[PDB]
């Protein structure tokens, strides 16, 4: 009949709605747990450059060692941890060298590490979130170390043995903006899922980027320099139940956008030799430069234009690109503390590193008494930067402590 | 109070319940466009054995000639499209081996293609759609031929000038399940946002996969007899305005789940001789016998029990896939034939058969003047199944033509 209502000619399409309105959350997205790993072997930053030319039979291309040695030293990275110890090396000549003939051997190793040091971060922070693992309903599974069919989200599921319907989305190889990318997509899984408990993995190593020195590529030295071993796991929920699950963050809302321009400025890729890695000396000035138009795209519908006034989470993954958006937006020389203490304390793990940086700025902000998991602050931002090139841009909310 | 006024914005809960508020899309997911392309060269099914020997020089395996003869007859595959050529194959003898060291060569080739054809078929969707390409705020592509960094996400974006603000999701490597993942992965994305527009592209070649002849891997000669190139794109989004846009499809449900038992029966390896592809002889009695509980998990909460009643779409990886379930379930003799049409006209093109499938039975509907895209019928179901064992299973409405 009549009235401030529409109607439907068929039966079926008002099940469709019920099914809808029945199947959705009502909140946003919030962060419930957070948990790292890191393979006990590591290396000790200042001892790396001996380690490495000499690895890699390379201690007499002079100028080479002396360039890595400042890049070493400007990297600002204290120690990295990493799977691929001196053994694994002598038995792998091939990975030794600049571009040897090695990807099955690196693909040997590493498609069995990549879900192994994930499962430990996930068993982690599904203890910290404390349900049962028959209530994940969700898998996001991130790596740029080794694709494989079926991939890591298969052998992640049935490693911790996550329900067999249990709806998984592998985010092979997108690199170092993708830690920001599987967040971007945990909150669309969650909030249109009721009762959806999303778990968030990612694990990056060296082992398909490791290489001996060429003088042909000094920008794969910049490579070797940073890159590391690391996975993180997240427990994603909309409509927490207070009682027995603890929001640390919301996921307000996530933005991708491509740097214009910059078309090349960072490129990888998968060959006979393994993962190569090839970076312009432009890629810092690309992402400081652009930076605030993402900012103002994101926090304008909340009002905010004050870049000092939100908590800071950006990949650290080329110094130069934080030191560069500090200087060019005035940041206070704390806002990237737990940005910059992550990259000191673990170097480069890709993806991985803003999730290391969120755990590390709650677990900062609880021992400190902050009033909030933002470092008192409520509104906050969380970059991804990478291939493109490409701008993650998080918003989140934080919680009181 | 008296005096000169500048403007406040809102507190954060104010202003984070207006975002949530504001957020979401209100209906189902639907797909408002479809389009196909295919290299132009095509190989007759009935000449393949002989131009497959040839090629590869193998001429002289006469025994090995004959089963793959028998292979390429029981396809139930007419032709096949393929952008690898005579002419490149030549040039390639270590495609030509069954081992040979050759993923360089393949790569240069496939990352290439994969954006080109997908962009073939991307410019046809959005013209049937008949919006401008700059509503489209989000891309998923899909690929299993070739992986790099950036993704071919990203060289489709420029290719086809999206938004440089569109929101990518790069789906790699996830194989022949891959088109219902992206249906999966496209509802959620179009439900939780707001006005949001989903372009979703899939691009399949058999570049990586080609390789010679083996005694050891017949497995291999069953992925010669079936592989094949395919492009398909969609347009999806919630609430379409149908004074423009004209709705095909809804997206009801999305599930996935893992077949017990199953695992190793399905693999693909990224090496260097290639992707490497593998395939127990047990692969359509795990579907078969399996199908159904899926059936029931989809179809029980909405009410149907009989499996002829719905329209169907499943994914034609194997002619003695969908002939056992066929078998198993009892399907009426038509239920699977714009299914076995695109295999028959087109064969095995991983993901995008199953948006094929979609595109060929709309258009036989429409053409034949059937009440529904679904075969006139209401619900329906699409199937992908690929490496884990995974089933994905897409429940469909359909729209009155
Ligand atoms: C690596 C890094 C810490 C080095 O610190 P720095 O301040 O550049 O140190 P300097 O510039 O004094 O010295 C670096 C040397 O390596 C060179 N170099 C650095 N990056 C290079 C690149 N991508 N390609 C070629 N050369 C490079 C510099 O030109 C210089 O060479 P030179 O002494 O022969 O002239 C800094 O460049 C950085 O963080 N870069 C970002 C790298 C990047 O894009 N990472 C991925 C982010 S997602
Ligand atoms: C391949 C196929 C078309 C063959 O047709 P068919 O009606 O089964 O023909 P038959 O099974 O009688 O004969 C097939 C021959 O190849 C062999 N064969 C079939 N599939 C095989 C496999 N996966 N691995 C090894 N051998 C296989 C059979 O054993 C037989 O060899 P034999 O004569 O020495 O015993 C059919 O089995 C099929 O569609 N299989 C599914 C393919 C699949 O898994 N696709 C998914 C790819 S991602
Ligand atoms: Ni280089
Ligand atoms: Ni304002
Ligand atoms: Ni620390
Ligand atoms: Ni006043
Ligand atoms: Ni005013
Ligand atoms: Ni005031
Ligand atoms: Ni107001
Ligand atoms: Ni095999
Ligand atoms: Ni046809």
């Amino acid at each position: 009949m009549r009235g401030s209502h529409h109607h439907h000619h068929h039966g079926s399409m008002v099940t469709m709605e019920e099914i809808r309105r029945a199947k959705r959350a009502e909140g946003l997205a919030t962060i419930l747990a957070i948990s790292t790993a890191t393979p006990p072997n590591c290396v000790i930053q200042a001892d790396y450059p001996d380690y490495y030319f000499g690895i890699t039979n390379s201690e007499h291309m002079t100028e080479l060692k002396e360039k890595f040695k400042l890049l070493c030293e400007k990297s600002m990275i204290r120690k990295r941890h990493m799977c691929l110890t001196e053994e694994i090396l002598k038995a792998n000549p091939n990975m030794c060298l600049y571009m040897g003939t090695s990807l099955d051997a690196r693909q040997d190793i590493s498609l069995v590490e990549v879900p192994k040091l994930g499962k430990e971060a996930a068993t982690k922070a599904i203890k910290e979130w404390g349900q049962p693992k028959s209530n994940i309903t969700h898998l996001i599974f991130c790596t740029s170390a080794g694709v494989d069919m079926p991939g890591a989200d298969y052998q992640l599921t049935r490693l911790i043995g996550l329900n067999p319907d249990v709806k998984r989305m592998m985010i092979y190889q997108q690199g170092c903006y993708a830690g920001a990318t599987i967040l971007r997509l945990a909150k669309d899984l969650a909030e249109n899922n009721k009762g959806s408990r999303v778990l968030v993995v990612c694990s990056e190593n060296t082992i398909p980027t490791f290489r001996g020195p060429s003088y042909t590529h000094i920008d794969s030295l910049v490579g070797q320099a940073l890159f590391a071993d690391g996975a993180a796991a997240l427990i994603v929920g909309a409509d927490p139940d207070t009682s027995i699950e603890r929001p640390l963050y919301h996921i307000v809302s996530a933005s991708q956008t491509l740097l214009p321009d910059s078309d090349g400025a960072i490129e990888g890729h998968i060959r006979e030799a393994g993962l190569t890695v090839h970076l312009k000396k432009d890629v810092p000035e690309f992402f400081s430069a652009n930076i605030e138009k993402s900012l103002v795209d994101a926090f304008t519908p909340i009002g905010i234009s004050d870049w000092n006034s939100i908590f800071w989470i950006a990949h650290p993954g080329g110094p130069a690109i934080l030191d560069q958006v500090e200087a060019k937006l005035g940041l206070k020389k704390d806002k990237l503390r737990a940005s910059r203490h992550v990259m000191s304390e673990y170097g480069n793990m890709s993806s991985a590193c803003v999730l290391f940086i969120l755990d590390e700025m709650r677990n900062k902000c609880l021992e400190e008494g902050k009033a909030t998991t933002g470092e008192g602050l409520d509104w906050g931002v969380l970059f991804g930067f990478g291939p493109g090139l490409t701008v993650e841009t998080v918003v989140l909310h934080s919680l009181p402590i």
